[PDB]
């Protein structure tokens, strides 16, 4: 079963990305960057996720899904990167603000793959580190970045804060799920986690770019 | 004769590395950030060919021989190639960085399918060299299609050199996987020292030949 | 002891980056930029050296202190990035040359990586190609950098002066070390070894950032 969820995840991945290519040919003043970010996002996942259908992105340790942070610590840091994007979107940029996102969230995965490798107070060291990281880049998503998106309109300010919003309740659920899962307490079956690990990352990442492209694409003139 | 094959490829990429130097002293209108790209390529791919030479940068896998040093030189020098092509197109007008990182990413992606084929068996093999050969596949439909549009805005002469050298690249490229096939890592129908050589004698040509056919073209667009 | 050494690292390194956190809220003309870069060496090098102190960023090979390649091939380019930058301070960005030092800087820390897998010959061979370019950096930073930053003015020069000598002096110290210690030679002691690559970093990072936002917030008035 957890093989063929991993294949049904790849696909659906893969009907994301031809969806965001189908939208970049008539882009509706959204620059070519967003279309691309879009389809890098689930490529990347869709690729990492075959690995573990086909057995090969996974190793026994309790069984490491390691192919996870080989796919967030690419994915990850580009939805925030979208995120960053659509907050300047009208106005100047500010690539130091964005640069600060990647930084922490290339960070954040690091901490939960060390995580997932150590035993004991260890593990719940590097977990830590990557919650503290986590919530400094809600910080900045709610204060600076915000301020940003509002800095560039009513309109564009609205739905950032819906993307934001949709981003932050999503993401927070992954450190939830794996602290209850095998890889932290144990609470949650193999099989759990797996669902889980399949569902949170379809909503995360092709979700979230239909949300955001779709909210861009509204505000076109003509 | 392997090991030797792999100091002299090495010293060939230093040759190239310092000759890109000295043209970049008296650059002809071409940036700077072209020589720079022209000189990480070869001397990346040397340090990287030096560690076969040592006999460091391949292992003994399903019986086979993964060169693995070939796959941490490519997934640098291949995307620095094709930003090479891209910044030729763009000459003389507006980049299109997002075009530019497209590519980086389908190659970088390519590269890594390629490896993981390397260390799959069967079936999983064939899907992951697929996977690369949709990459390249994408590429080309790239530098033939839209990027090629890029270049004709730039003009009649920058065009004909961009569609000379994206020619040179292409045909090249191809060679890599039709090889890599045909080989130890695929169907094991050439042997593992034809393989060898191929994949010194193609780099040569995709690395230091491509660098001058496209540094001496957009050298020759200077008016001085 | 070694455990305990790496645990007060880390914690140098935090109060460090909590620093440039509070001086970049007052920035006094310096860019967002370099207070970022000047963050993320700690950070990263505090997580790495934490690593250490945990007892997983090493393995028996002699003891291999890898967290120390996976911290410098992130730290060292950026300190290149915040040095490039200080010369650039108030003129054009040569984005080209401080990739140039990026590069150089990131196969320097790989060659020292290969270096203490590797034995006998094969070990010198990386040692030495590391060293050539560590050369080409310094080249670079007394050459063609400090000429951009004769361009941004004597104020401007006189600081970045300053700060190349700094990271020039601790630079070098880094290999001769590396070559007089267990990945080398073996005749300096892995705890003297230890303690050099405590004190050594602790400069390099959070010492040299002090020394450059420092001087850099002062051309504000
Ligand atoms: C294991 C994972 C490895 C990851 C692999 C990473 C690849 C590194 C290189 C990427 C391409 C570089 C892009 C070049 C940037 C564009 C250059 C540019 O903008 O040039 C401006 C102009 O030419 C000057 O005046
Ligand atoms: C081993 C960890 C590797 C992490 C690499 C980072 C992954 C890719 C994400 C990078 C951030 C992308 C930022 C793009 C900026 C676009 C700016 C613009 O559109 O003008
Ligand atoms: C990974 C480590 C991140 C540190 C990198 C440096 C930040 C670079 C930001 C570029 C600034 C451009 C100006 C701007 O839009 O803010
Ligand atoms: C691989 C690269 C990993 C980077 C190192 C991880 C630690 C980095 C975190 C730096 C983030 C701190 C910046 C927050 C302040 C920004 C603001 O004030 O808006
Ligand atoms: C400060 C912010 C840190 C928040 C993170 C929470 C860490 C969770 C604690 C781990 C549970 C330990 C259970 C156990 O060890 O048995
Ligand atoms: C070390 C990093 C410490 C601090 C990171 C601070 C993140 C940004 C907070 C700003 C809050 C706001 O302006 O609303
Ligand atoms: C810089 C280019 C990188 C080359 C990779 C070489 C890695 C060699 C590891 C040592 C292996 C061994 O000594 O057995
Ligand atoms: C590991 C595979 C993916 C790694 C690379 C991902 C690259 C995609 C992300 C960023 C695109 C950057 C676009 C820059 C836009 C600037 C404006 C322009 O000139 O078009
Ligand atoms: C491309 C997307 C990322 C891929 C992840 C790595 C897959 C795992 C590679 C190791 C498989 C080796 C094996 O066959 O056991
Ligand atoms: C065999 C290699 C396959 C691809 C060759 C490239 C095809 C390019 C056609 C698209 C060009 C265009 O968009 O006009
Ligand atoms: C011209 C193409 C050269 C390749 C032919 C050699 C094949 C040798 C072999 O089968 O190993
Ligand atoms: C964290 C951020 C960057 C630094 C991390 C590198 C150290 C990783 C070491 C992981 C080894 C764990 C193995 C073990 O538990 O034995
Ligand atoms: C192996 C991994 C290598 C990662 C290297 C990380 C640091 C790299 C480059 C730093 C680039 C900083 C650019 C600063 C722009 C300044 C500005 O415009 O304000
Ligand atoms: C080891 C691998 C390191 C890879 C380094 C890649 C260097 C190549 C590209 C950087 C080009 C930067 C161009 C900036 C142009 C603008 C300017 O010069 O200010
Ligand atoms: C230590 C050895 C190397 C340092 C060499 C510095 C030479 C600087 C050259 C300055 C110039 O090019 O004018
Ligand atoms: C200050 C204290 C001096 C201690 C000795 C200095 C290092 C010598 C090298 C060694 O013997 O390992
Ligand atoms: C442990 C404490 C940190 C040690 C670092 C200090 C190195 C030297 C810094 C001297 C410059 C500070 C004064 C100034 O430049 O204004
Ligand atoms: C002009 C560039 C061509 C891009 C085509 C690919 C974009 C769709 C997403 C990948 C799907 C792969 C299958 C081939 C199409
Ligand atoms: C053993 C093989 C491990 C996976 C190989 C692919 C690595 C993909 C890149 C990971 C870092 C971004
Ligand atoms: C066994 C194959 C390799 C497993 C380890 C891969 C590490 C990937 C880490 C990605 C960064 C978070
Ligand atoms: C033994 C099997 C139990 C499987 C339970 C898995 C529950 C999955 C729910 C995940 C939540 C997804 C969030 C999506 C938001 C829209
Ligand atoms: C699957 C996540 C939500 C998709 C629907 C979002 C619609 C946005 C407005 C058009
Ligand atoms: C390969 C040749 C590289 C030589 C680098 C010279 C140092 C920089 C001088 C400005
Ligand atoms: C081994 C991979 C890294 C190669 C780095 C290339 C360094 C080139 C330095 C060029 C400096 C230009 C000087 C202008 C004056
Ligand atoms: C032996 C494995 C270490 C080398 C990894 C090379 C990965 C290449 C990525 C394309
Ligand atoms: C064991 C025999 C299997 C042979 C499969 C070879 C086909 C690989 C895929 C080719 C894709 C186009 C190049
Ligand atoms: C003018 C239309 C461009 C089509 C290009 C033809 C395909 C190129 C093949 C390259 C492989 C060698
Ligand atoms: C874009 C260029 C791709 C070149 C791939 C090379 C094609 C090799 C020959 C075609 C596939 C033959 C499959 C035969 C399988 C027999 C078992
Ligand atoms: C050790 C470094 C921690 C913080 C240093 C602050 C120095 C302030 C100087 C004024
Ligand atoms: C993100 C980097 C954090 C490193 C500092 C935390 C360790 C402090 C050790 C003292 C107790
Ligand atoms: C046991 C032999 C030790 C040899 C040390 C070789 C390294 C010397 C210093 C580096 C020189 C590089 C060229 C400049
Ligand atoms: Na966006
Ligand atoms: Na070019
Ligand atoms: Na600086």
């Amino acid at each position: 079963m957890i093989s063929i969820l991993h294949y049904g995840y790849s696909f659906i991945m893969l009907l994301g990305a031809l969806y965001f290519y189908l939208l970049s040919k008539d882009p509706k003043g959204v620059p070519a960057s967003e279309y691309l970010i879009a389809m890098v996002i689930p490529l990347w996942s869709g690729a990492a996720y075959l690995s573990i259908a086909l057995g090969q992105g996974l190793f026994q340790y309790t069984t490491i899904y390691y192919a996870r942070y080989i796919d967030w610590v690419i994915s990850t840091p580009l939805l925030l990167a979208a995120l960053a994007l659509t907050a300047m979107f009208g106005g100047k940029k500010n690539l130091t603000l964005l640069f600060s996102l990647v930084a922490l969230d290339v960070f954040m995965i690091i901490t939960g793959f060390v995580a997932d490798l150590s035993i004991g107070t260890t593990k719940y060291i590097w977990y830590s580190l990557g919650v503290i990281a986590l919530i400094i880049i809600l910080v900045i998503t709610f204060g600076p970045l915000r301020r940003i998106a509002l800095s560039n309109g009513t309109r564009l300010a609205r739905h950032y804060t819906r993307v934001a919003i949709y981003l932050s309740a999503l993401w927070v659920c992954y450190p939830t799920a794996w602290l209850l899962g095998p890889s932290g307490l144990g609470l949650a079956q193999e099989l759990t986690e797996v669902l889980v690990f399949i569902i949170l990352p379809i909503f995360s990442k092709v979700g979230f770019s239909i949300v955001d492209l779709h909210g861009l694409r509204k505000l076109h003139q003509s």
